[PDB]
């Protein structure tokens, strides 16, 4: 039936700036928390307010010199890190920003805040919009990430969960949390991205784990243009068998919605209909799961996406007509919740996306 459903929201949060042409934006976290506000989603929800976690949480995962790096940099400091800066990837993509270690620590602690409440089975659901920064790796930033929450949450699971399912919907191939995982079988990763001359280039269908974690790293490449009615055709499905031969016992969704229509990096065509149907579809095996945040470049759009995704978890309907909020004006023309689906052309035939779906259920036939 109905989950109790733990939110976790710092409201200093939207206040982190990547800098002037940057297109990461913590401000769409609050964008988002204010429009479930103004939709009184707040009325069934239990909201926490994550901890900063602490340096030695993140070395769980994390070397001790990132780690001891990401503390010490600043922006009026950076000239004497010239070298540690190459060494761990801090420039373009991963610039250094006042407060960046703050805000690591406010997204790494909604995650793993959220994993504890759910090992203590005082929650169904736990969500934290500012997690899911999939790219970092344990001694590097990528992709606007530099703390991997995923992992640290991931491994805060495995206290008490033998088999842990991890499912990226994100446009961007889920790496660090494949690469962090890869020869192991107590982890399932399953991503679902653009491949072909796109970041981070990883995520081929033919990487499929190595060692004890052969069968275990799941890759469904995608070309441009995916739109509902194909997504869907593939997903529940794959799931379906995903969860039929690997038994998880907890779920981890990370639910970046750069893979919507009309995304500033993206190149996908999902409407946020599309997208939420992966919540409802994990949400529907009853198990333990941490929903978490990620890509999004066109912030209004990643605001409905998400305040849409925490309705369906909370099994609240809501109206299309948007509520007032402090970001009203971000919604025009329309100012309703639902987006539509642009003419631009699916590349993913339905040959391609079946054969594509075979060649995975063949290696899922491969698990004990
Ligand atoms: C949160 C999860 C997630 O999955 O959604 C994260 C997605 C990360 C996408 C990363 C991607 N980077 C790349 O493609 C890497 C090969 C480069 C090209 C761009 N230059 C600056 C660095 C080297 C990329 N970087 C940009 C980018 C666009 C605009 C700018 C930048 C990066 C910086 C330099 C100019 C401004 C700031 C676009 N795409
Ligand atoms: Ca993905
Ligand atoms: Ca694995
Ligand atoms: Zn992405």
């Amino acid at each position: 039936g109905k989950k109790k459903v733990c939110y976790y929201y710092d409201g200093d949060i939207g206040n982190y700036y990547y800098g002037q042409g940057h297109p990461m934006k913590p401000h769409r976290i609050r964008m988002t928390h204010n429009l479930l506000l103004n939709y009184g989603l707040y009325r069934k929800m239990e909201i926490y307010r994550p901890h900063k976690a602490t340096a030695e949480e993140m070395t769980k995962y994390h070397s001790d010199e990132y780690i001891k790096f990401l503390r010490s940099i600043r922006p009026d400091n950076m000239s004497e890190y010239s070298k540690q800066m190459q060494r761990f990837n801090v420039g373009e993509d991963c610039p250094v920003f006042d407060g960046l270690f703050e805000f690591c620590q406010l997204s790494t602690g909604g995650s793993v805040a959220g994993a504890v409440k759910l090992n203590r089975q005082q929650t169904d659901m736990a969500v934290n919009w500012a997690g899911g920064l999939h790219h970092a790796k344990k001694s590097e930033a990528s992709g606007f990430c530099y703390v991997n929450d995923i992992v640290l949450a991931i491994l805060e699971l495995l206290k008490y969960h033998q088999r842990v399912l991890y499912i990226d919907i994100d446009i961007h191939h889920g790496d660090g949390v494949e690469e962090a995982f890869y020869t192991t079988d107590r982890v399932m990763t399953v991503s679902f991205h653009k491949y072909g001359e796109y970041f981070p280039g990883t995520g081929d269908l033919r990487d499929i784990g190595a060692g004890k974690g052969k069968y275990y790293a799941v890759n469904f490449p995608m070309r441009d243009g995916i739109d509902d009615e194909s997504y869907g055709q593939i997903f529940k499905p794959i799931i379906s068998k995903v969860m039929e031969m690997y038994q998880p016992s907890a779920v981890v969704l990370q639910c970046g919605a750069d893979s919507l229509s009309g995304d500033r990096l993206g190149c996908f065509n999902l409407t946020v209909k599309g997208h939420a149907k992966c919540v409802e579809v994990v949400k529907t095996f009853n198990l333990p799961l941490l929903m978490l945040g990620g890509g999004g470049y066109t912030i209004r759009n990643v605001a409905r996406c998400w305040t849409y995704e925490t309705a369906v978890a909370l099994d609240c309907e809501i109206p299309n007509e948007l509520p007032y909020n402090d970001y009203f004006e971000y919604f025009g023309p329309d100012f309703k919740l639902h987006i539509s689906p642009s003419n631009m052309t699916n590349q993913n035939t339905p040959e391609y996306m079946e054969k594509i779906k075979q060649r995975l259920f063949e290696n899922l036939r491969m698990l004990p």
